[PDB]
C-alpha cells in the first residue's frame, strides 16, 4: 500500500479461549526486524475503550540468539506490558526450534523445544479474557532502540514454518492427565484457506505493509517474507528441518 517495504502475517481465521499452541520454525533476523508467533484478540488495536489482549514471542533482529516474550493488556494508548528475554540456541535464524505458548485461566507459559523459559501468573493473566487467534508475522519496527537500525542490505528475509499444532484446554483430561488435548495440526503441505488468513494492513511504528504477496507455500513449509516493495518473491532453497 503506502509503505516502502512488504512483510507478512499468517493468522487463524478462528479465535479460541485458552489452549496450547506449538509452531516449528526457523525465524528471520537482521537489524531492524521483528519475526514472531503471537496470540492476539482481534480488534485489540481499536481505541474505543475495549481491552487489549495479546501474548507474544518476538525475535528482535539485532539479537537473533534470543526472543522477547510479552503479555499486552490494558488498552490501546495505555498498554500494560511485561517484556522479558530468553536465550535461544542455536540462534533463532540458524535452526528450527519448537516454540510453545500455553494460556489457561491460571497462567501463560512459554516453551522452547519443550523446555519452559517463562511462566507468568497474576494480574495480566487475569485480564486475558475472551478469545485469541494464533498469528505469525514478519515486519520491521521503526524503534531502533528496540530492534536495531534497519539494515536494508540484508533483504529479503524469510521465516519458515514447518508445522503448527493447536491443543484445546481440557483441564485434567489430556494425556497422562495433562490439561491439553491436540485439536488440529497443519503440516503446511499447502496454504489452507479454510483455516488461515493472510494479512493485508499495517500499523504505526511498522515500516512495512503486511501483504498476501509475501506468504509462500513450498516443500512442506509456509514461508513469510520481508522484502523491499516491488521485490516480493521467494526463489531460494527451503531449509531442511
Ligand atoms: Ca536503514
Ligand atoms: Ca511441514
Ligand atoms: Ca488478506
Amino acid at each position: 500500500s503506502a509503505k516502502d517495504f512488504s512483510g507478512a502475517e499468517l493468522y487463524t481465521l478462528e479465535e479460541v479461549q485458552y489452549g496450547k499452541f506449538e509452531a516449528r520454525m526457523k525465524m528471520a533476523a537482521a537489524s531492524g526486524t521483528v519475526s514472531s508467533m503471537i496470540l492476539y484478540q482481534n480488534g485489540s488495536e481499536i481505541a474505543d475503550g475495549r481491552p487489549w489482549v495479546e501474548v507474544d514471542i518476538e525475535v528482535l533482529g539485532k539479537n537473533p540468539g534470543s526472543f522477547q516474550s510479552n503479555i499486552i493488556t490494558g488498552k490501546a494508548g495505555a498498554q500494560k506490558t511485561s517484556e522479558k528475554h530468553h536465550a535461544v540456541s542455536p540462534a533463532a535464524d540458524q535452526a528450527f526450534h519448537t516454540y510453545g505458548l500455553e494460556w489457561t485461566p491460571n497462567y501463560v507459559r512459554w516453551t522452547v523445544d519443550g523446555q519452559e523459559v517463562r511462566k507468568t501468573e497474576g494480574g495480566q493473566v487475569s485480564n486475558l479474557t475472551g478469545t485469541q487467534g494464533l498469528r505469525f508475522n514478519l515486519w520491521s519496527s521503526e524503534s531502533a532502540a528496540w530492534v536495531g537500525q534497519f539494515d536494508e542490505s540484508k533483504l529479503p528475509l524469510f521465516q519458515f514454518i514447518n508445522w503448527v499444532k493447536v491443543y484445546k484446554y481440557t483441564p485434567g483430561q489430556g494425556e497422562g492427565g495433562s490439561d491439553f488435548t491436540l485439536d488440529w495440526t497443519d503440516n503446511f503441505d499447502t496454504f489452507d484457506g479454510s483455516r488461515w488468513g493472510k494479512g493485508d494492513w499495517t500499523f504505526d511504528g511498522n515500516r512495512v505493509d503486511l501483504t498476501d504477496k509475501n506468504i509462500y507455500s513450498r516443500d512442506g513449509m509456509l514461508i513469510l517474507a520481508l522484502t523491499r516493495k516491488g521485490q516480493e518473491s521467494f526463489n531460494g532453497q527451503v531449509p531442511r528441518d
